């Protein structure tokens, strides 16, 4: 029924002390974990990572609580889906495959997860690629008007639990739809594979998964929050060499300048857009692969 | 559905823009109560009868809301801004030979209230507004606490028909949650349960909730750009103004409500009460000892 999109890659059930985390794994040499983001799963890298497994061991992980992945109990703090948690796990799976010096690409969700990865753990990664974020801190500080209507959703989904949890399972097909279309350059379905589309649906079918994610964005909107400010207070850097991607109409760059913002945050950044709404690497597959590649070797 | 205003007449309004549907009584001069989200005009069963008592009261609900018509909304969700449901509410009372008249607002109703204010301060003799700040006030303190805690007025702004198809799934949940959430007490015990099941009825009905969500939409929008051009260019509303808010309230959370609408009202007076965001039902009598000191003063 669900399309496997990584042909010759192998899947992993990676035991970690939170939970098992799901991957698809390829590739040969150094290894470079990608992280997905919300509201997908890790098959979004499906187009650009046989690309990268060329010259990468490609670990394509579903995050802790998605797609595929044990998900932890959460908290009153939603500890287990903050970013330092989900950090914490994900080094432990890659420790789990001999992997504790790494590259890292996030997207999304994800890539909150890799750059307070690196904040937390700089030692673990070689080197990193952040994909259409800014910092968690930084959409928060510049909460306005246009941009609470612009990602209301992080105020919506971080309200008190059944509140969007009930609302969301009012139509969830409808939502996670209306958000993969909203998102993208075109505006409609049409820049992703339908069987792509079909994991994301389904991942996002489950109540227990929705929750997860609504765990994520309450996470996003406190703690995460918190330990992001902690960070800017303190004037703590990532020393890791980074790449920020951006869509040239995605989420990032409708706030402020990334490159700008992420040079804030980080000693070594490089930065370029993407023509490509928020979803760079399944609507810019060629784009994304090529300056990852690049950025990685 | 329960008749919470005994002794009250009811009476359809005809207007241009579709039928206004209200419940009267008292005599005396004429006070127009206009009430707001998630609710209908049933909202003031508690305190319109002492009101009744020296003032004819018309107890309206809004364009699109409870028993009124509901005009049909456009791109720009032009009759659901609160300049547009004025302009239907002043004629409404046209209709009934009050072309001068006091009023009173609570949210949304609030927010046509001091909209009507601006757009026609010669229609009023006296506003009173209720746990509100103006539209502009809350977009221009949204930052990440106000946001998460308004956050409806951004969920309930995206574009038809996303809010519309969330909240159908279960649309008993939503308004309850919301009717709850903004009380002191955090339940439903300040609502009469009469009360509520006007205000769940209303909310079944999927073309009532795409209203609401249209008025949230010109409230992230039109509404937003013409109180925009009322701040920026300093006009005040002139007409004597009653600020009343709850203590634990949705206006207090952003700002100092009265040095707030001391910025916008030359004439502005302003008073707490203790209550969440719904005054007239959480806190009866103060309202309407407030209410009827304010409108029977000079």
């Amino acid at each position: 029924d669900l399309a496997d999109l990584f042909p010759g890659f192998g899947s992993e059930w990676i035991n970690t002390s939170s939970g098992r985390i799901f991957a698809r794994v390829g590739g040969d040499g150094p290894p470079l974990l990608l992280l997905h983001g919300f509201p997908q799963t890790h098959v979004m890298w499906h187009r650009v990572a046989p690309k990268l497994a060329e010259r990468f061991k490609v670990i394509v992980a579903d995050l802790p609580g998605y797609g595929w992945s044990d998900m932890p109990e959460s908290d009153e703090q939603h500890t287990p889906y903050t970013k330092r948690a989900m950090a914490k796990q994900l080094i432990e799976a890659m420790e789990q495959l001999g992997h504790v010096h790494f590259a890292l690409a996030g997207h999304d969700r994800g890539a909150r997860v890799s750059y307070r990865l690196a904040l937390d753990s700089p030692g673990r990664l070689s080197k990193l690629a952040v994909l259409d974020i800014l910092p968690t801190y930084e959409y928060w500080q510049r909460m306005n008007r246009a941009y609470a209507l612009k990602i209301y959703h992080w105020s919506f989904l971080a309200q008190p639990a059944p509140l969007p949890e009930n609302l969301l399972g009012g139509d969830p097909d409808f939502y996670v739809k209306a958000k993969l279309a909203s998102w993208t350059r075109a505006g409609d379905l049409s820049a992703f594979d339908p069987r792509a589309v079909e994991h994301y649906r389904i991942a996002f079918a489950d109540p227990m998964r929705r929750h997860v994610m609504c765990e994520d964005y309450r996470a996003g909107a406190y703690a995460d929050f918190e330990h992001d400010k902690i960070d800017v207070e303190a004037g703590n850097k990532i020393p890791v060499p980074m790449l920020a991607l951006w869509g040239a109409s995605g989420i990032a760059q409708s706030a402020a300048t990334p490159l700008d913002v992420w040079r804030k945050w980080a000693s070594d950044v490089q930065g370029a857009p993407i023509e490509s709404g928020h979803f760079l690497p399944e609507e810019a597959p060629d784009q994304t692969a090529e300056a990852l590649v690049r950025f990685f070797s």
